[PDB]
């Protein structure tokens, strides 16, 4: 209720100015005071967690939503999730915004990496597994998904701009994703 | 003189707001009236394809110094005109936060571009030639243009905010970048 109102106006205040939003004018803009959202969020450091986990359970709900879990060809499901999330993007650009500025913030906490790939196991092998991102050593993978993430926002803001060709670059952008981001 | 400081602080304003930067706040951090400034660019377009050109020639000339023309391989050429824009743009994150918005904005003419290809032949072929985006219509080389520079903006980010391991994330993002862009 207030706390789905406070995520909501943090989305948009980290969309626009980054984790350095100030918690003053989220509360303000979700119409609660200050000590609330404290009630909510103690922390700078938990509502950075907390709204990962929102934003990242809004896209993987959107994914399972879109996904024919018949597929086999790890591409052509690479392919599918890619499309799955630049469509989320397009529909929710703020989401998008905000999301990109948490996955590289630093404050992610393993417990918060942990529930992430927790809680949708139909993501884990409803697609058999990876390819995406193996080849990299553990501390690159937050710079492999700053890849990914800035291929993708790219790829929005063209097909945002010039809808005609939408369908394009989502397919141009995906096979640069997937040539990037694999191996042999 | 003057122009030099209208074309730093249309850089500084662009690269903070985009092609939307006002002619006047560019003109205030100049230091001359808004008129003085039309004297110099009349129109906003105008502001943005000489600002280009300025950015584009600002780039190429340290590209030009950095360069080993004895190379001959196109990859090991194209890595270290990669490693020049990287370093460029941390040296100078205005300027490639400007150029980057310039770059896709749809307000570059022609002869911008052909004064682009034009007045930098040392890098039109002491190189040999292209392999880079050759394969993409010409309708998507501005996208491409901007994936290249995603990668690039996102390879900066990594290597400004960890320099211990700036050599790393470099050498990754190339190769992403070559992965991306070129083909067999
Ligand atoms: C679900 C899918 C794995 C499927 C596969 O390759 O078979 C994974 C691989 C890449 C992942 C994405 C990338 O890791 C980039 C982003 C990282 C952020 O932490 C979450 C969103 C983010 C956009 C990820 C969502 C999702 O977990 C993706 C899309
Ligand atoms: C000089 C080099 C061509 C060399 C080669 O592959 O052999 C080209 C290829 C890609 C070019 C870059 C990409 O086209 C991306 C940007 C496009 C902007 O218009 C200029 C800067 C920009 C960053 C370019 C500078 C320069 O002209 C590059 C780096």
């Amino acid at each position: 209720d207030k706390k789905q109102a406070l995520l909501e106006a943090a989305t948009q205040a980290i969309a626009q100015s980054g984790i350095a939003a100030s918690t003053a004018v989220i509360a303000r803009n979700a119409g609660v005071a200050e000590g609330t959202l404290f009630r909510y969020f103690a922390t700078k450091d938990e509502l950075i967690n907390t709204l990962y986990l929102h934003l990242k359970q809004d896209l993987c709900q959107s994914m399972i939503m879109e996904l024919d879990r018949s597929i086999t060809d790890a591409k052509m499901m690479t392919r599918f999730i890619w499309n799955s999330y630049i469509s989320w993007g397009l529909n929710h650009p703020a989401r998008h915004r905000a999301i990109r500025q948490l996955a590289v913030s630093e404050k992610l906490t393993k417990e918060t990496e942990q529930r992430a790939d927790d809680m949708f196991p139909e993501l884990r092998d409803l697609c058999h597994r990876s390819v995406l991102m193996v080849f990299m050593s553990d501390e690159y993978r937050a710079f492999g998904d700053g890849l990914f993430l800035a291929l993708a926002e790219t790829t929005m803001d063209f097909a945002a701009r010039d809808p005609a060709r939408a369908g394009e670059y989502i397919a141009l952008g995906f096979e640069a994703m997937w040539r990037a981001l694999t191996r042999e």
